[PDB]
């Protein structure tokens, strides 16, 4: 059955939570435990209230992302198709009760300093069905990270290490994010110069420049095991393909253009679609603290206005990890 939320946030855990997140979906706490960062995303559910403006989920309606969180999470640990380019999944809890005290303080907190889109979350009785998912902390998104990048060497980086995740992905599970915008990049400091991946038996190594790259938020993406798929389907939804101000809302709009409005689909193109909106980005709207001034720095901009140019031309994160020049 379901557990109350001091089995997922013991007294300790729940003290030390601070807010770093949210969405329509609900809210994201950063804690410690065995003196280890993590972060809490927390998802009301079964409920017949409105929360931030929107239904909640089902069970059934949540379940594709609890499986798909582990789906990425589990490539960390095989052979054949292996990255932690995905965010770690440490736990999946379904908790029942009112909110705790302690967290709507962390609520508050972040209401005061940043401001918040969500509804205080405090209207909840103790009957109140939960979906609890504990991920390795993973750093701070690209967004947050718009002026704090260090040159377009890091840029580089990033991009192959989103391409060779997808990759891997692609070649595992058949998976499409389906949501990659700049929210959905988390970068952590590392003290490792290679990171590591495996595709389909082959290894080969990732400079870091200082940074690993996690891709998060599994909310409209899709895969298979077995011919078994677990997607969202949007085919009947609005809102999603009628926003506009940013080229994010234009890949909305791409995507159903490449699938025929058939989500159930396999178009590993929506991968390409979004690392394009990412390389985009880097070039536009991203800000380095050191600009290309040496020889060495123009030529690693003019490789990726290039990538930017031709990436739309390749088939999957696949054909542009094997096939593009930026990644030889
Ligand atoms: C979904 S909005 C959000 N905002 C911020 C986050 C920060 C995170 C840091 N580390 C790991 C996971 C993290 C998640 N997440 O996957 O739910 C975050 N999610």
């Amino acid at each position: 059955g379901p557990v109350p939320f001091s089995h997922c946030l013991p007294t300790e855990k729940l003290q030390r939570c601070e807010k770093i997140g949210e969405g329509v979906f609900g809210e994201v706490f950063q804690t410690i435990a065995d003196h280890t960062p993590v972060a809490i995303k927390i998802i009301a559910i079964e409920g017949p209230d409105l929360v931030n403006g929107s239904h909640q989920k089902t069970f059934e309606e949540i379940l594709p992302e609890i499986i798909i969180s582990k789906e990425l999470s589990l490539l960390s640990g095989e052979v054949c198709n292996r990255t932690e380019g995905f965010i770690g999944l440490n736990s999946v809890h379904c908790v029942q009760g009112s909110y705790p005290p302690l967290l709507l303080k962390a609520w508050d907190h972040y209401n005061s300093t940043k401001g918040s889109a969500n509804d205080r979350p405090d209207f909840f009785k103790d009957d109140q069905l939960f979906i609890v998912l504990e991920f390795e902390f993973g750093g701070i998104d690209l967004e947050q990270m718009r002026t704090k990048l260090s040159s377009l060497a890091t840029a580089k980086s990033i991009l192959h290490q989103l391409t060779a995740s997808l990759a891997v992905a692609e070649a595992s599970l058949r998976f499409e994010h389906r949501d990659l915008h700049w929210g959905n990049v988390l970068l952590k400091k590392t003290s490792l110069k290679k990171l590591h991946y495996t595709l389909n038996g082959k290894s080969s190594t990732i400079p870091s420049c200082g940074l690993q790259v996690s891709i998060i938020d599994y909310t409209l993406s899709r895969l298979e095991r077995d011919g078994i798929v677990v997607f969202c389907d949007v085919s009947m939804d609005e809102d999603l393909f009628t926003g506009d101000g940013d080229y994010q809302f234009d890949i909305y709009r791409l995507m159903k253009k490449e699938n025929n409005n058939r989500w159930g689909e396999y178009h590993p193109y929506s991968n390409v679609l979004w690392l394009h909106y990412l390389t985009d980005k880097m070039l536009k709207q991203m800000t380095f603290k050191t600009k290309c001034n040496t020889p060495a720095m123009k030529q690693i901009k003019r490789k990726i206005q290039e990538f930017h140019r031709t990436m739309l031309n390749f088939s999957s994160a696949t054909d542009l990890l094997c096939q593009h020049s930026l990644f030889k």
